[PDB]
């Protein structure tokens, strides 16, 4: 009959979450209790009734008894994980508590950025039994999994954590047991708040304010310089994430920014020859809907891209 | 009865304070003073009355005579702890003293921006007992905890440095001990006069002289490229601080500066268009207010932070 | 006669594609069987019928037995390979499994950028035996092989994924057994649609439409602007590749900016020149030219290139 | 007695000097000769006179043999000391010779940035004894200890290098030995002569130039414009400094150039009001004295900073 | 007699070279070979004829026996040598054959910069034997040694490559041998012509063209911008190098171009006061010297800087 391995994760930690890589690091803890009778013993007159062992002597002791231990690997971990404990406790009956705390970066495939940044993401560990479910099932430890009460996470939001088993068949024809810890967030939204749509919503209606001068040749220049800095905002926000082969929420905002920009140098470029070649009064009564139609573009635009993403 | 475990952690050095990752790194001493009587032994004729032994060592002496020892935690480490010494001493009624130097990254939870930069920040480190108070029951280390000499940090200043013992639940029902290491700290502010208070006051006052200038034009040029500059100053001073969810003192300055350089393009261009209608001589006479104008805003805004912050 | 070792190589996560370093990265697991009738055993009365090893008990118990190990090496392996399991599984018959789950950055030295962003990049690991094919000879293990169904990468797309074995001189005169697991990659191109080409369209554009103004001196000045960000636009997109020896595709194009916009000023001084010696309808009618002529040059210098590379 | 431990440091390489951490790094070699006579051994028949050890297998002799060793540690160590050799060679009357190569990072909280560029830093190494002075003296090496020939650093000039013996209490009531490699070092100046003297002493001269042309409006541009520049140079510079509590020199100096082109400005408004408002023959006979003063005004702030620092 | 060590090293991969740092990083593999016949065994009937090892457990075995191993050490390495095999084949009449393979980064103290980029660097990596020459003398291991056909790198153009042997008296009074493996590299000049040469080369024709305006204030306005890109360019390529204490070629040059055009201004400056105070048509005459002297200036300089360097 198969042996029962109850599994407990707990992230205490979340070092980081990176979205350009997609990934994101975390520090926690991993229990496991498995009762193995061939381990019972015995203590001496007056002696432990618990042994304590560190990893490498209990394996070797498993070794030396010929018993197979529950094999296991996170599954989605990247590069290197740093322990910092990996404890063993026997009792006399024969099980076995593990404790294995580490700091470790995890993958996330998650990660979709169609509507970032109003995005909820699934974040996820794997723990694999390399082991047959024949051999060792995995079941879950009770009281133990979840996240912690200070995760250190200032831009995300934990907004729903889980637990669950399934099965994975990664090395052997047999299902093998998965154990899987998920949890959702979401972004605080205040820092795309101060530091991009505020900037932006200055900058267009700053622009808007002083096409009230009436000289086509300063809205041409002033739109020319904003069609610039909005291309340095495309650069900047794109560096913060990956090359995605789909387009975005804010590459939409900001598509849409360049044109409007163009658009308003194109009207100004039309209304300057049409005061150039005689037509100023008629220049004058088309500057109304210029006038009346910059902001009718982008409040439509922000409505279309609701539309489209949402 | 529990066995005493005595704790002392000394802070060598602050090899870095990580605001944006939120963590701090130091170079540190952990000592640890334990009576085993079971580890009593006596020197054979003329020989050591205490004996030394590296981590590993001891380590496999405990394992063969089947003790515990008081396996602790650093509980808010992350990361890979970089050991140079892990040493023990035994000596002849089995008291054990460990030695372990290390340097780490430790998280910093408590970091709160909303008065950055006169904010005043809490760092600790916590060891954890990994067994439950019926088994070891951590003291203080008399004369070792504390913060050094030469810490080797710059900005920070550490103004206040506390030392006591407390209780946790990680792994365990009952209680299990915590030694807690706190220190208080604060900022200098020279780099903020410097590079960021002293900068942006010379182009606000730059632009306030050159409004003498009576030049509307000129007034609305020179806005529009003090507003491009904030933007920039407002990018790089973000860039240090982590995607908070809150707004800190330095937004509220920035987003004033933003709001009062539109604001100064709005009047500009308001005065424009009264000279250019016909109005010049009312034109003029409201420049006064304008020129009048232009450093109230800016002091009643400070005012007006400091009654929020503060 | 030779041994038989079967190999299998499965990449699970390409945690990152570093083509400024001409190398990419990648967890994956390797599977080895290998049957050394020399380790047949027989089991206990009522005893496991596999026994489970680390990787060191098993290379300390080969050495006892003086068996020799199939040693192999990641022959295009560079840095550190952070292991997570290295596990044996050892049968009756003598049949060893072996399983090593890794992290590790992998030399690309078949990068060819000269059609960046249109190149499809062919990506290799070997794995090497490094004694000769008279000892062992590696085989392919059958339904293991490939790569995963969450690589996790956004900006490239595998097109092809193969195996096959053949042979390296590296450390012996004879032939020793190399494993191949070869895959071929191109890019998504919204990143550059959206970040690099609609940018410089833009700006391009843009600029044509200001030339509707028949203001020589904003063409100078406009098109000075305009070749300064070019080089802007240059020095970004350099900093992403290698300091290549030969010219990639994006780089022709980028030295055509260059170049147009170059002309454009020199066409614009001249006819500012002749409009300054009294030809100014001469100046007017060639100005029909500098605009008519404007965007042919870019699409024939687009079909040149094209024509170039392609 | 107390048993003497002879000590040498040999730095070989500086493989960074990183004054906005306050650290460096290095590769050296430790030596260090310990005549134990419980070592003592005698060579079998045509036997080796000289043993040769790995540090492990060393310190399990050791210990096995309960003799204690001269434990050290690098006082201001930083991070992972990565080790290349640790070598022992244990003679016939039981000298231990030690080989220790490495590289590590160290702290430098002697660091004084305030003559900076113009500044000496003092750069040690501390090596402590564990065990207290009643056990082991440190004593030092004669011919080993100093600096390479080929430290690969370029930025810094040693201009003097010493070794001393001296006391620490760190771990014990006792004196514990400490010995102690220290240099000074100073810095080439053709990096700030080349990037950051002459580029701003360019721009103000250019400016000065530009100001014969007489045109108050385009004197307030260009000196808007020189302000920007020498903020920005303000950043760069302070980027590579940590953030520091004190006033550096060059910091004195970038604070003057903001306060000269800002008087400069101011100057020419107040030119330009009185050209507006009729005089301008007062106003050119008053920009004589504007140009008669733009240079003395940096002559002599150059010589009080001189004054202030040096 | 002194004991014969073979050694061969070869260089696989050049992962990356770093001009900055003065360093250069390598995947290799080392190869020795060395006759003890202490080591000499007897197979057992029909048993290995070779003997397969660890290194660890080929330095316990030679601990037991008391045999001393030509200990090394790359003279050169600086940080963590990352280690894939270490293996060891040990032969019937006591032949230890040894292979290491690793990555590691090496210092490149001979980095000589003042003719970049027509530079041709040395680039080595020494093996030094610990012990002295009258117990072990290195050899040249023969067919090994050198550098192989996938370097990786795209920069750099090996141009020679040589083997040979020296001394060295790092820790013993008696010479001990020292294995060079050093090869000589030359840059690929194309990313310098491009991203470096052209841009400059357009900035100061596209101004010499511009030039032939006749309107001095729009010289001194490009000029001025000129000069701010050039230092944009100076601080630019001055971040991929070291803070040399000695003049470039590339620093000439840039020197270079800040003088030319702020006597461009100057000579401005001149004809524009010049049209002042009358003398316009003087102003035009001696225009004609500036456009024809405005080339002339940078050839000559060119001549001179090569004249200096070469
Ligand atoms: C006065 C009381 C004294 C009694 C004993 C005190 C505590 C006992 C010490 C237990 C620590 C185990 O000792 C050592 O710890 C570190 C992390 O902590 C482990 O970790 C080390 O190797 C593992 C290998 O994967 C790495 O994850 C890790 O980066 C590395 O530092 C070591 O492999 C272990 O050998
Ligand atoms: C002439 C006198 C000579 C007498 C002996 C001299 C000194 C004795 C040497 C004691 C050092 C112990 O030897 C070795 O030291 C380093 C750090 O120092 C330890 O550290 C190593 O493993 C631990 C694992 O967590 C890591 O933290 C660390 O990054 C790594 O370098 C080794 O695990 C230990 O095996
Ligand atoms: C209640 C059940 C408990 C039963 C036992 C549970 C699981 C058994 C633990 C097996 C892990 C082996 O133990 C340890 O694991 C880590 C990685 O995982 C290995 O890895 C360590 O050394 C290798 C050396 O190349 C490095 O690649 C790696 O970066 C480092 O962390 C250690 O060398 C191994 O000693
Ligand atoms: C044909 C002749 C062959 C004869 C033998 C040849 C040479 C003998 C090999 C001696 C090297 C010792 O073997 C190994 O070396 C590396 C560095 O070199 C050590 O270093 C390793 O652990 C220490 C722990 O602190 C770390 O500093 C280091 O980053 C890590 O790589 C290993 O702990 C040691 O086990
Ligand atoms: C079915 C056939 C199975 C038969 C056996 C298969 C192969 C045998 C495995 C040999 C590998 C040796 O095992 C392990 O490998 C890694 C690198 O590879 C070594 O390397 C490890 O320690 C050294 C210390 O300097 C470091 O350089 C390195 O970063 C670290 O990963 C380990 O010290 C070694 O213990």
């Amino acid at each position: 009959e198969p042996s029962d391995v109850f599994i407990g994760l707990k992230i205490d930690q979340i070092t980081g979450i990176n979205q350009k890589e997609e990934n994101f690091s975390v520090v926690g803890s991993l229990r496991i209790d498995w009762r193995q009778p061939l381990l019972a013993f015995e203590h001496a007159p007056g002696e432990p009734k618990h042994r304590t062992y560190t990893l490498a002597t209990f394996l070797k002791l498993l070794e030396e008894k010929q018993i197979r231990w529950p094999a296991f690997t996170y599954h989605n971990q990247q590069g290197r994980m740093d322990f910092q404990n990996r404890l063993i406790s026997l009792s006399e009956d024969g099980t076995v508590m593990y404790l294995e705390r580490f700091t470790s970066t995890f993958q996330a495939p998650a990660f979709d950025f169609r509507l970032f940044p109003f995005d909820n993401q699934l974040f996820f560990i794997h723990v694999d039994s390399i082991f047959p479910q024949h051999l060792f099932r995995f079941q879950e430890m009770q009281g133990f999994s979840g996240l912690g009460d200070q995760l250190g996470e200032e831009e995300w939001i934990v907004t729903e954590v889980n637990t669950h088993l399934t099965t994975h068949n990664e090395f052997t024809k047999g299902d093998a047991s998965r154990f899987v810890l998920e949890f959702h967030a979401e972004r605080h939204l205040n820092y795309y708040l101060m530091r991009i749509l505020i900037p932006v919503l200055l900058i267009i209606t700053v622009s808007w304010f002083t096409f009230f001068l009436q000289d086509y040749t300063k809205r041409i220049d002033l739109a020319g310089g904003n069609l610039l800095l909005f291309i340095a905002f495309n650069f900047t926000i794109s560096s913060d994430l990956p090359r995605l082969g789909y387009i975005t929420l804010m590459d939409a905002f900001l598509v849409g920014t360049f044109i409007i920009t163009a658009l308003v140098v194109l009207g100004n470029v039309w209304l300057r020859r049409l005061e150039n070649h005689g037509k100023q009064a008629l220049a004058r009564k088309l500057d109304i809907y210029a006038i009346t139609s910059y902001p009718l573009a982008y409040l439509l635009g922000a409505l279309t891209l609701w539309l489209l993403f949402f």
